[PDB]
This record gives C-alpha cells, structure tokens and sequence, in this order.
C-alpha cells in the first residue's frame, strides 16, 4: 500500500481533504479529493484565499478563531512555535459550478489542523470533513 492509496482511504472514510493556508488564509495546497467534495480543482483554490470561499458574514469569526489559537504557541518565532493541540471549526466553503447561470451553492464543512512552520513562515494545516449543524 503506497502513501497515496492510504491518504486516499483515510480522506474517503472522512469524506475530507487535505488544506494548507497561510495565517492571512492564502491557500498553499489542496489535496485531490476536494473536487468530488466540492468540484473545485485544487488549482482554483491554491493562489487564492479560503475566504473568497468562505461567506463573508463568517469571516470575522474564523480568522478570530485561528489568531486566538496560534496565541497559545509561547513564542511566534516560526522556529520555536509547535502547535500544542488541535484547532476545530466549522463553517461554509463555496461549491464549484459547470453553470454560471446557477445560484452559488454551499457546503458546511469541519476543519481540524495544527499551525507548523514551513521548510520560516507560519502555516495551518489541516483536515477539512463535511458537516451538519
């Protein structure tokens, strides 16, 4: 079994996909599955922010969550930062559209990830499942 065949078998048993945003939310990766969860390619999410998919009345709130989470490292230095627990959250993310005409469509999705610094900038990464409220 390769490192793909099992991501792809945790992910379908989650019904999830794999998300990496920087802390202004600048999306970095995207995992495949996010486009029979949402008909987004990964590539119309990476460049982007996740707030152009998320509803703006929400935004507010999930960026508040994440900084009052990265709070709890002891220092910001992206050197000694080390998430101490996991982040959860849930909120909506724009669905893809074949057909412009259509209205936007939603899902409601749960995020769970860790801040951790990259190779130093400060990025989120995290698993992002379908939801209900």
């Amino acid at each position: 079994m390769s490192n793909e065949e099992f991501t792809q078998l945790m992910l379908e048993a989650l019904d999830g996909f794999f998300l990496a945003i920087m802390t202004d939310g600048s999306i970095i990766y995207v995992s495949e599955s996010v486009t029979s969860l949402l008909e987004h390619l990964p590539s119309d999410l990476v460049d982007q922010s996740i707030f152009n998919f998320i509803p703006e009345g929400e935004h507010s709130e999930v960026y508040k969550i994440l900084s009052t989470h990265l709070l709890e490292s002891d220092s910001l230095t992206p050197e000694y930062l080390k998430s101490k627990n996991q982040l959860e959250f849930c909120c909506h993310m724009l669905r893809g559209t074949i057909d412009p005409k259509e209205p936007s469509t939603y899902e409601y999705v749960k995020f769970i990830g860790n801040f951790k610094s990259l190779n130093d900038r400060v990025c989120f990464v995290a698993t992002v499942r379908l939801a209900t409220p």
